[PDB]
C-alpha cells in the first residue's frame, strides 16, 4: 500500500531535472536511483555542496537512465499488482511532479499510481505537531530522507 | 489565514504553462486572471473542451501577464502582513508548482509564502470520506474551482 518518497533535483522555475530518488515502501523495501541524463553543470550553488557530493561514485549501478527508473519504479510500486498504491512525501509538490515526470505528461501516467502524493506534514501539523528524531546527518540523500520520512509516520501513527 | 485555489494549465511532461489562477480567502476576498503569455495552439483535447471555452472574452481586464498576476499575487496573499499564509488545494501538486512559478525558481518565492500546498482530498480521506455536495458544472473555472473548495474544506472541518 504506502510507499515514502524524496527527490533531489535541479529546478529553474521552468523545468525540474530530476537528479535522485528514493523511495521506501511501509514493508520495508527500499529503492535509490541517481539519473545519468541530468546535467551536473547546470546546477546552482546549494545543489553543488549539498546534493552533488553525497551521489554514488560514477561507477555504482546506482546510477540509470531515466527509463531504467521509471520501469524500475513500475515494478517497485508493484502498479500492475493487489494493493492500492498510495504515495508519501514531506513538502513534496516538486517531488511528486519530479515522479510523475517520468512518465511524462500526466494523462501517461499508469492507470493505479495516484494523482496526488499525502503531505506527511499536513498528518504531522493535523496530529498537533509531535516530536520527531533530529534531522539526520546526510539530509540531501534522498533515500536517506525518504527513510526518515517512514520513520517520521510511523511515529505519528503509533 | 486560509486561501484555497486552483490552477489551469498545459503540462506536457516538460513544463506547465498557466492558464489561469482562482483564490478565495476565508474572509471572502476573491483573485482571478487568466495569463495572456500561454499559447492556445499548444493546448490538448481536454484543455482545448473543458478549459479554454470557460475563459472571459479577449478584451476583459482578467487577461494579465505573468508579471502582473504576480504583483497581484504578492498583495492579494498580504504577503508582508502579519498572519501566517495556509495555501489549500485539491489535488494540488502540479497547481502548487504552476503558483509558485511565477516567482521563477524555488529559490526565489517571497520567505513568507509556505513551500507546501494543504492537500484537501487528504483531509477529505482523513475525516471519514463524508459526503460531499456535487461539483459545479462550472468547475473548470479555476475561480468556481477554489470557491467550491473553500466550501468543501466547511463542511468537512464543520465538526472540528
Ligand atoms: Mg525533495
Ligand atoms: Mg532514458
Ligand atoms: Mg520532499
Ligand atoms: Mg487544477
Ligand atoms: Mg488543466
Ligand atoms: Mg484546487
Amino acid at each position: 500500500v504506502r510507499y515514502f518518497y524524496d527527490t533531489e533535483f535541479i529546478e529553474d522555475g521552468h523545468t525540474i531535472e530530476l537528479i535522485s530518488i528514493g523511495v521506501v515502501a511501509e514493508d520495508g523495501r527500499e529503492y535509490y536511483a541517481v539519473s545519468t541524463e541530468f546535467d551536473p553543470e547546470r546546477a546552482g550553488s546549494w545543489v553543488r555542496t549539498h546534493v552533488l557530493p553525497k551521489l554514488p561514485p560514477p561507477a555504482s549501478q546506482l546510477w540509470r537512465s531515466r527509463q531504467q527508473i521509471r520501469l524500475d519504479l513500475e515494478e517497485f510500486l508493484r502498479i500492475d499488482g493487489t494493493d492500492s498504491i498510495e504515495l508519501w512525501a514531506w513538502v513534496g509538490a516538486y517531488d511528486h511532479v519530479a515522479l510523475c515526470q517520468l512518465w511524462g505528461p500526466m494523462t501517461a501516467l499508469p492507470p493505479t499510481v495516484p494523482r496526488f502524493t499525502r503531505e506527511l506534514r499536513q498528518l504531522w501539523e493535523d496530529r498537533g505537531c509531535p516530536r520527531m528524531p533530529p534531522r539526520p546527518r546526510d539530509v540531501h540523500d534522498a533515500l536517506v530522507d525518504a527513510r526518515d520520512q517512514l520513520r517520521r509516520f510511523r511515529l505519528i501513527t503509533s
